[PDB]
């Protein structure tokens, strides 16, 4: 009933759209889970953003149906003196009965920001069923 | 065994006391849960605070018995150049056997701050029983 | 199936190595859990760091086998005007079958920082077994 994927880095990218964070992927269908609920946690404890205009990163939890939940961090200065690490966690509960076969973490730039993961990050789920 | 409530906004308020975040409410009694433990996650991934004196927000998890756990974020400048988004997660485990009928997220101003949610936020619980 | 430990303070320390956060300890063996998986959440919602050189704190989840996962927060200024509270959550899933008898939260200084907890912090686990 516990699913988990974790990474320690990702190639630095920018994106104006949500794009997969490589490695943060849970295959629900492959685990034989076809109904009930998943409580999903995207945990990016040590990201940073680089950019010229109050940098930050949007993160999402997505399924094959798209983004279920999202949020961001942003710095409080236009060009931070140093881009500090800004812990980020997002939590969503999904109905698998809706047609879900996978869960992924995604990211999007804030204002053109380059997006950095260079240490542990995780995607976690707990499956709960009323049966 | 998985409970969830989520919002995308709340009216902007100030408060010197913990006050409910509208919509972040789980009715435990209504789910027929009267004993065991709940692991509760309050997830406010994208809040900001506005104010004149090192702004921030306190968040709590509360039951009908009151606040079980709380914490805050605060900015590192007196009047931030821009009030950046400051991800916030709080996690507490409650004994339902103690007399619990609901769980809520609450917020309180730091130093007079106006409190802002204008995107996804969640309250989640997993029920665990030794029986 | 739900384990939890929580604190409201810890003596202020520095460390160049990961050192236990007193009180954030889960005894897995004592609970008779010897296989399956644990989804562990370290939740430090209100820490701050004090120091002279872009302060911050590293946090880890560790077992008797060592650190499984870690991350940090850091400020974006060399000597913050005020050291604001920087919420921190870390999530990891552990195989108990690997030889695990306890789970702990740990911390390490960033750049010599003194490490501060003076309010609620938690260590949480959910045990999941395929049996
Ligand atoms: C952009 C700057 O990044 C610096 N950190 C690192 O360069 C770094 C390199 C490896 C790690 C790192 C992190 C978390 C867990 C671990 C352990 N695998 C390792 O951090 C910060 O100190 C600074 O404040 C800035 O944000
Ligand atoms: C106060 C400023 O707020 C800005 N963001 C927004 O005005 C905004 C409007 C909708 C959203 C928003 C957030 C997270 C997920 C989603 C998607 N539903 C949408 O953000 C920041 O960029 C800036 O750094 C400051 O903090
Ligand atoms: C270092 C400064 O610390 C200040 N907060 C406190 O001195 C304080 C003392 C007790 C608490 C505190 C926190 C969270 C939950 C609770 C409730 N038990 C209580 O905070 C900040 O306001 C400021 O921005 C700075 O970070």
């Amino acid at each position: 009933p516990l699913l988990s994927a974790s990474i320690v880095s990702a190639p630095v990218v920018t994106s104006e759209t949500y794009v997969d964070i490589p490695g943060l992927y849970l295959d629900v269908a492959k685990a034989g889970i076809r109904d009930g609920k998943l409580q999903v946690i995207l945990n990016v404890p040590t990201p940073y953003a680089t950019g010229n205009n109050f940098p930050g990163i949007y993160f999402a939890i997505a399924t094959n149906q798209g983004v279920v939940a999202d949020g961001c961090f942003t710095y409080s200065s236009k060009v931070p003196e140093s881009t500090g690490r800004m812990p980020f966690t997002l939590v969503a509960t999904i109905d698998v009965g809706s047609g879900v076969t996978f869960v992924k973490g995604q990211w999007k730039s804030v204002r053109g920001s380059a997006m950095h993961i260079d240490s542990y990050a995780s995607l976690s789920a707990i499956w709960g069923t009323a049966a």
